[PDB]
């Protein structure tokens, strides 16, 4: 509890950065899709190790993994995360904390992407989802401290 007393506030921010509404400011003439896209999971490291749905993102010579891991995200419908559950603790000897934690997420129906591109949001069915994270012990940071990432969807509706 006490030690994870900083945890709640670091989480949902991980997952605001997950659920970021596109806002194109009115200096802008052009859409800015890399300006975006870098900010969803802002507080992963360049060489986190990430795992989505069982498959781990390899890094290439090119493209490290947290850039494949935004440039994935950034082709799902707009998301919205609920945190329902988590625990943590500090890894004796190593800087670090392991936490798991569950959420619900559900995403945009409308057919509009992240920017807004078709071809007010829509909710649809809640998936569910477990993460479990290594973090850098300084959580209050907002800079690069997540170690890795595992991202598993654990209900995927039919629908």
């Amino acid at each position: 509890q006490d030690p994870t007393q900083q945890l709640e506030p670091f989480l949902k921010r991980f997952l605001a950065s997950l659920d970021l509404l596109y806002t194109q400011p009115t200096s802008q003439p052009f859409p800015n899709v890399e300006s975006y896209a870098t900010q969803l999971g802002s507080n992963l490291k360049r060489s986190s190790a990430i795992i989505v749905n069982g498959q781990p993102i390899i890094p290439s010579p090119q493209e490290d993994c947290k850039l494949q891991f935004q440039k994935k995200w950034l082709q799902t419908p707009l998301s919205s995360h609920q945190l329902t559950s988590y625990d943590g603790h500090l890894i004796p000897g190593t800087g670090t904390f392991v936490v798991h934690f569950s959420a619900k997420v559900r995403f945009d129906q409308s057919g509009r992407n992240r920017l807004g591109e078709s071809a007010r949001p829509i909710w649809g069915s809640w998936f569910g989802v477990d993460v479990n994270l290594v973090v850098d012990e300084n959580v209050m940071q907002d800079g690069e401290i997540i170690n890795s990432m595992d991202y598993r969807f654990t209900y995927v509706p039919n629908d």
